[PDB]
């Protein structure tokens, strides 16, 4: 590439490797959000939550495909392994694996931002750093309120109906 | 009639059927309305959802005494059946009742496009299609939606104006 | 299901595999979308136009999604299988896999609403008329207009950069 | 200096040798700027992009010098070598000798970084991150664009001068 300059071919792996992690949150949180749309569910303030996540776990993968090109590296796609359940089950079950997830997430972020110093690629460091590490942060403390919240609501039923009507 | 093409005296017939059932609804959900308004109830919110559907029923009826006239069909009124309940009982129960009341006119409208599509009437089909189809669809969808979250209220007393005072 | 009425089960498996089908035509886009935005490609109004078909493809697996649970029926996701090329080659050749999506999209959606005929689902058919295929129609002229635009500019890299700058 | 902290001398004249490097790029891109102002030359869109880029290294120099006197550190300057060619070519050629200035600059910046990064000089490293390394990666990538189209363009004169209309 004629533009390529201190970008690793370890990177620019890594890189493809996180956008394939992003877009498969999207995914996941697509299914999350459309499973409490459910007529049998019917919880939209918690359905809202999920759709807007895999709105940002998609725009995250598009902000990581713009980076690839603008270093000279090459976009590569694998298939997207579909969401590890169909059903969520409660509110409380589905929060706790969102913070699973995001957790995830953050550890690959942090995997990459490693790589990035280990091979002195600061422009990559300083992009994760301005761009999703704090991003993660933020959401992971909102997720951990929120799985508190819930859990002293636990009447379980009138519990998950007015965590979902006061705070969603 | 002048204008009468295409228009069997079949779907003549099953829309002046069509137009006692959404009027008989109509009737129905004034009941239900006027219940939730009894001192002994008391449930505003519940009060509001019924006569508003009141509206919506009546409002179906004249758009299909209208579609009548267009196509030269001939009005013809029966008397109204007052509704099955003097009392409706608790919001669970009244919102039970209210979906097979659509379930049934839903059916209905279905007949009624299935009729439509074996005389080879493709306006009635239509009309039916972007008037009503849908919104039962969408009405069924709500009510049912309503239907889920008062039963995870049920400290019944509690959960019912919690309901009221927080969805509707 | 509730509120599940003349939804059958052949349909919402149809329609679980009409999302796949527009999940997947989605990521194809992005994945066209992002090569034109490499700086040995550079084409910015080829990259915006397909980033803009991404995002059409999504909504409509959406819309197919609330539909879904409107009727009853149960979202089940599968993998989403990488699109089929990584490199893009030209203009014309990244429009004429494009027209070759579009139709094979067209078709299913056509697929669909036969199965709907079949099964007396007026509801189905009439989503699918207003919701997918007028505008399937709409977008395939659009793309066979612009093929032959590109055609009759192939001096090929003159006509790629001229049809970009001009007509994207 | 009463100010000076963790600011080492390497640093320090390394900074120095980057506000060289900053003013003679300006210096090269005013150059470049009126060469295509010839009026055996008139290509304005080039002259522009040019004359342009002259103020953003300028900028950028004064940027370092202000960091300099921020830090405790001292300016110090040197002669100002003249840019390298007096007559620039073609636009091509202008672009190319354009991307190899900007690469240059790149690395002087992650030569820099790297010395802050051993001379464990935080405030440095982020100054840099936040002001000239992304900066730097998408005028690179901007450039990278432009070379492709101008290549694609080569009837060169026709090129060359659809280029100047309809990209700058
Ligand atoms: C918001 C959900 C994101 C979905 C739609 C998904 C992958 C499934 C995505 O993340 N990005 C896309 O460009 N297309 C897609 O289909
Ligand atoms: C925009 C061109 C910059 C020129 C004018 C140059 C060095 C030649 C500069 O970079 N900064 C200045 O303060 N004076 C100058 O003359």
């Amino acid at each position: 590439s004629q533009i390529r300059q201190n970008y690793s071919t370890e990177v620019e792996a890594a890189v493809n490797r996180l956008v394939n992690l992003y877009l498969r949150a999207s995914y996941t949180y697509l299914s999350l959000g459309f499973y409490f749309d459910r007529d049998d569910v019917a919880l939209e303030g918690v359905c809202h939550f999920f759709r807007e996540l895999a709105e940002e776990k998609r725009e995250g993968a598009e902000r990581l495909l713009k980076m690839q090109n603008q270093r000279g590296g090459r976009a590569l796609f694998q298939d997207l392994q579909k969401p590890s359940q169909d059903e969520w089950g409660t509110t409380l079950d589905a929060m706790k694996a969102a913070i699973v997830l995001e957790k995830s997430l953050n550890q690959a972020l942090l995997d990459l931002h490693a790589l990035g110093s280990a091979q002195a690629d600061p422009h990559l460091c300083d992009f994760l750093e301005s761009h999703f590490l704090d991003e993660e942060v933020k959401l992971i403390k909102k997720m951990g309120d929120h799985l508190t919240n819930i859990q002293r609501l636990v009447q379980a039923g009138l519990g998950e109906y007015l965590f979902e009507r006061l705070t969603l």
